[PDB]
């Protein structure tokens, strides 16, 4: 309707994967869209204002023997 604008910090700031992405519970994924393609969401912090966002990463490459 109005056109609310909501964005992350990694899109406008430098982020650092501090916490690898992991599976999303029944509510974790149902609420987070990042759990759609990979289903695993990591925790990246932005050096700018130290902001931790919920991103999605590949687990098959992060840790797959």
């Amino acid at each position: 309707g109005s056109g609310m604008k909501e964005f992350p910090c990694w899109l406008v700031e430098e982020f650092v994967v501090a916490e690898e992405c992991s599976p999303c519970s029944n509510f974790r994924a149902k609420t987070t869209p990042e759990c759609g393609p990979t289903g695993y969401v990591e925790k990246i912090t932005c050096s700018s204002s130290k902001r931790n966002e919920f991103k999605s990463c590949r687990s098959a490459l992060m840790e797959q023997r």
